[PDB]
């Protein structure tokens, strides 16, 4: 099924979903905090859920990939080794700004939202503000209770919006990682491909204070008991069975105009992934010289890979079905629809103009933002920034700080400066720092107007940039017990400092905020005009039947289809791996190095009573039909009767470019069987304490 | 499952009926009747008559010598068709071009035995006894003007035959598909299912007006064949029987099992890096100099398919443990062996010999290879090559050494011609600076051809540029140098004062010494090899295996059904379509599909070829056969002895096969006779052709 379905339409899609083969009632799933619903958790950008009543939480190994990292050494690498905690006693912290976040609530403020907006009039910087405050109002009244965290949502480019209630959890630690060779196995060569042959899965456990409030880590807290959790199926998953996702999808761009898409297609993909390949080229040569950087760079080198190898695939996606071609037929087709209408269709028009005349900004200035964001978003500038911008932030009272830099938001500001003591290598930096320069300086002259940055550098040579680099070099932001001091410091110890890093930032920190602002009057212009022309779009697609779901915004949705696999001229996908597929991949060097235990296990067929005859192994990863995306990795798919079946990690190389026109037949989720999870945890990585949680011992 | 001499099908007769096959094996047995004598070698590749005035069907990357030869850059035709709507229009395909027509095949094992046992027990002796033996068979059987012939070893030498062949010398092209169709998909696809590749071209075979074999002349008018193939008129479908008859070159399945660990631990990745390195340099030259990537497009190519070759082979050897199952049967026949008594002593000394011939070939290997490939560039080749047959001249004819006799001229006097269309100083000097660049890196106790270490004076970067500007002053570059030296005398090129020759000179006394080694070898293996393979062949029939000669050149027949294969997760289907080639569209190279093609797809036009059980056209199709090099070209013919398609290559989990064959993976890729024929009509046509065949 195409669609990424907001709880409040399952009256719509309960005959759907009855129909593909669901065994429940709708009625159970929309008690969004029942059985299984609740159980259904976000991390941030990735989803997960409990699994046990002592407070186990499961999700991608990818999504743990973070505190694994963070708890690892050269010496002691558990992103190669895994990791297992035998005892409460043994798991590892996964950082202080891991969350683990359960719906408590979900509230439409649509009309209130609007007569906001409305209050504000004309102006797009107040109609922008006044979303603002609104905003932080609901928030604050939300929050009064200890441990709750709430959000904002806006959906259908403004037509709705819903408040979401979580309870937040602070204290979160690793229990189980499986070695890199078996979460990560097939590494960059296998990502967004099948067949696929991945155990991307590891677990949680959820901690509070002794009291039941949520709690920063300590030695006496203790696990969170759960209302809910989920069960793993008893039933053997079969191809064209039945199966569901529920997550929190990130983003996506299926009703954008053609313009915007335009401008993504032929400058930001093409541009990012060909400047990340020569970064990660850097760190990956920098790692072999010292093992410490390989490690302190991982959770980059990783994301840096994921980000740009999808690019690649768009771009691909595009050709395969012109997608410029689509967009403009659709866009031009609605155009004409509005054309026909009794004078009620013009004001959409009006929108379309608006929106149009907001994508024409950057065509000169588009290399240069990016060189001078990728430089100021380096580790040390970056905290020189974020720190000096607090300090301007703590002048104001508290309703009028910036997001980001409330009150409320100290904690994670402080998490993120911990955090980086396991992310920082002042060799790799000044690496990163050249880096970017050298692009900058590379720009014709006209383009190279960062006036600031002209001033640092003196010249447009590599000299230049040497001497900068060094100068910046003298930096004390690389200490932790300097960056916690400026944490607390006055705006004036910032402004007459002669710390490098912190001379620059605020240097820098006017033609900031005013990028900033600018960014706020479009928001302002679009919050009425967006939403007017989306629901053009959507009365018009309504109109020739078809499906209407509102766009991803970090929110919870359900989707659901079946087990099925997929077709190319001279293929057929088929819906499962299996052990052997994984063996027959082996190559013994990375990344197809998978630990010997597993060659060994496969090959005297020691399946542990996990096969399924009709496929005569144990299966690994499939292949079902459900619309997913970026910050859905972890979530948990559901049989027919609501049990697990596997984790979503992936999607095929066909998939990718449903960011922006989806694609029935070749749009494929990648998950991983819960057999092979308890597989690996039974013959290879053991996890019996474990096994014993979750009652399959 | 096995690449069947013509002697063997007795055994298969049952498998083959069981397969799918109408005609009757007998049928079959007859190699100059039907539909056997339809089928010709060219050399290195397959190709079979298909009209009754010498018409001959073979792949594109077949042709694609004639073509480049015929090739500039100002009127590219690998790039571009080539269609001869007349007999005139028909283009030389270059001297060195050639079609062998199957006379005649008789066993002489016994001579051959004799002959060697005759010259007792002196290695070098029994090597030039049955050098003697070979030139006395192939004078006599050669004697009729028109003829060629041929002395194949099989099984180690367990057997011998000798190959009668009327030698056609004037072969012409009539068509090639544009290169955006015969090579579709370059090097992604190359190795590679699912396949979306035109693969074919036509040659016409020429005979003077005696009707006997003469060389290019205006003149000359078509053969007329005994026998031709006709095209299907029944539509192939997934399951039907398939079968091919061909000239595969060599297997090495039944290679001892160092000399496996040898080739997968150093052949195959060494000359896999070089080869890479040296394709980027042919590339980049070829960007600046649209004339350098005309005149060595051949050579791009040909290195290209071996390097991606070898990658294959490696992964293969890794996804069946090769190295395991070779070890396994070693072992096993060494036990065998152990306790046959007296019936076994015999092969143990043997097995021992052969494993001395590696250890000594180890120590060389490395400098054996940079040496090799410095003395094959274009300049230096020539001089070696004009130098020796001046040293072959003096001696009486049956004296010279094979390749340098007076039948061979002919054959050495075309490669000096086709060199003219494939040679630029300036890429010469490149590809000697690459091979030399690879031999002073060589560690200083390695560095051992007296002769190039002294015309090097160095072991730096600047003494191999000091050599190769040195080689630039040759006179070898001209077309009409080589023709005189061609012609001269021992005493001329001992006289000339051309840096390559000079080279040559000083050379050819190590070469020679090196060469008489060689021999030594040779024949020691001409009793150890025969007697070791014999110990195999006993042993594998006792296990009830297959058991069938390593192809060596020779005419052989293989068999199956039309199939997909599996791996896990995909299900691979038997055929791809017309739809699946406008979807690889990139509009760049190599997925540059002709207008006309797209065109004719985007609207349907199936020029009434469609196959119901798939909704177009088929393009190319998969089927369980046991293929090699020298296959391609080879027609494949359905049940009832039609033809429904050529060989072209194979899939990627195939190329092990060479060593250790894979049942469950190893497939053949044909292209279907339906995309030849919708191609010359809706795409680059061919009326005149269509005509010929009788499809119009
Ligand atoms: N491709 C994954 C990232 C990992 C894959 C396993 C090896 C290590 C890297 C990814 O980005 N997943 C997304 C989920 C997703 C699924 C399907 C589609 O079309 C898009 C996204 C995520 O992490 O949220
Ligand atoms: N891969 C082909 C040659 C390609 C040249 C570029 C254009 C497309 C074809 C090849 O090497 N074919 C072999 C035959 C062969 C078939 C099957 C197996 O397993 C091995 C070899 C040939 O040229 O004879």
């Amino acid at each position: 099924a195409e669609g990424m379905w907001v709880p409040q339409q399952l009256p719509e899609i309960a005959g759907p979903l009855q129909k593909a083969g669901l065994k429940l009632s709708p009625e159970q799933l929309a008690n969004l905090t029942g059985d299984p619903m609740g159980a259904v958790v976000a991390l941030g950008g990735c989803t997960a859920s409990f699994v046990s009543p002592q407070g186990l939480v499961v999700t991608n190994h990818h999504c743990a990939y973070g505190a694994i990292q963070l708890n690892s050494t050269a010496q002691k690498n558990l992103i190669k080794d895994g990791f297992n905690a035998p005892t409460l006693k043994d798991e590892l912290s996964a950082g202080p700004n891991a969350r683990v976040f359960v719906l408590d609530q979900i509230t439409d403020v649509t009309a209130q939202a609007k007569a906001a907006i409305a209050g504000a009039g004309n102006d797009p910087l107040a109609r922008s503000r006044a979303l603002d405050a609104f905003d932080k109002a609901q928030v604050a009244a939300c929050e009064a209770d200890a441990g709750f965290r709430c959000r904002l949502y806006s959906f259908s480019g403004g037509n709705t919006y819903r408040l979401f209630r979580n309870m937040e959890i602070k204290d979160v630690r690793l229990v189980y990682a499986p070695p890199g060779s078996v979460g990560k196995f097939g590494g960059d060569v296998d990502n967004w491909m099948w067949p696929r042959h991945t155990g991307d899965f590891s677990f949680y456990r959820a901690y509070v204070g002794k009291d039941g409030k949520p709690a920063a880590f300590a030695a006496d807290n203790v696990p969170y008991q759960p209302k809910h959790f989920l069960k793993f199926a008893d039933q053997p998953l079969g191809a064209d069975d039945f199966v569901m996702v529920a997550g929190y999808p990130g983003r996506t761009n299926r009703y954008a105009l053609a313009g915007e898409f335009n401008e993504t297609a032929s400058f930001t993909y093409p541009t990012i992934a060909k400047h990340y390949n020569a970064v990660l080229k850097m760190i990956a040569d920098a790692g072999k010289a010292d093992a410490d950087v390989k490690v302190k760079y991982a959770a980059t080198a990783a994301s840096m890979n994921n980000v740009a190898k999808n690019y690649l695939g768009q771009l691909e996606g595009f050709k395969r079905i012109d997608a410029a071609g689509q967009k403009q037929a659709e866009e031009a087709a609605v155009l004409a629809w509005l054309k026909k209408q009794g004078a009620a269709g013009k004001p959409a028009l009006a929108a379309h103009a608006q929106l149009l005349k907001h994508l024409d900004t950057s065509k000169s200035t588009r290399e240069r933002d990016l060189f001078v964001g990728q430089f100021n978003n380096t580790s040390a500038v970056g905290a020189a920034i974020t720190l000096y911008r607090l300090s301007i932030e703590r002048s104001k009272p508290d309703a009028e700080r910036e997001a980001g830099y409330q009150e409320r938001d100290l904690t994670t500001i402080e998490g993120g400066l911990k955090q980086m003591d396991r992310r920082y290598v002042a060799k790799m930096d000044q690496q990163l720092q050249t880096y970017w320069l050298d692009q900058y300086v590379a720009l014709p002259a006209a383009q190279r107007d960062n006036e600031v940055l002209n001033k640092w550098l003196a010249g447009s040579d590599a000299a230049a940039v040497k001497s900068l680099v060094n100068k910046l070099g003298g930096t004390e932001l690389g200490s932790l017990d300097t960056r916690l001091k400026w944490f607390k410091a006055d705006r004036a110890a910032f402004e007459a400092s002669n710390d490098p890093a912190i001379q620059y930032a605020v240097a820098v920190m006017p033609a900031l905020l005013k990028q900033e602002e600018q960014k706020k009057i479009r928001e302002g212009e679009s919050l009425t005009a967006r939403p007017l022309y989306l629901q053009a779009v959507a009365d018009y697609k309504k109109s020739q039947g078809e499906f209407v779901y509102p766009d991803a915004n970090l929110s919870l949705r359900i989707t659901f289809g079946n087990v099925m696999g997929y077709g190319k001229d001279g293929v057929k996908y088929t819906p499962f791996t299996t052990l052997e597929g994984v063996a027959a991949k082996e190559t013994g060097e990375d990344p197809f190095d998978s630990p010997k235990a597993l060659l060994d296990a496969v090959k005297a067929k020691r399946y542990g009573g996990l096969e399924d005859k009709r496929l005569g192994s144990v299966p690994v990863n499939f292949l079902s039909n459900l619309d997913i995306t970026g910050g859905n990795s972890g979530s948990p798919v559901l049989d027919a009767n609501g049990k697990l079946v596997g984790l979503a990690f992936d999607g095929n190389w066909e998939s990718v470019s449903s960011n922006w026109v989806f694609d029935p037949v070749m749009t494929r989720m990648i998950a991983v069987d819960s057999r092979y999870m308890q597989w690996i945890m039974q013959e290879v990585a053991p996890a019996p304490q474990l096994l014993k949680e979750l009652n399959l011992a």
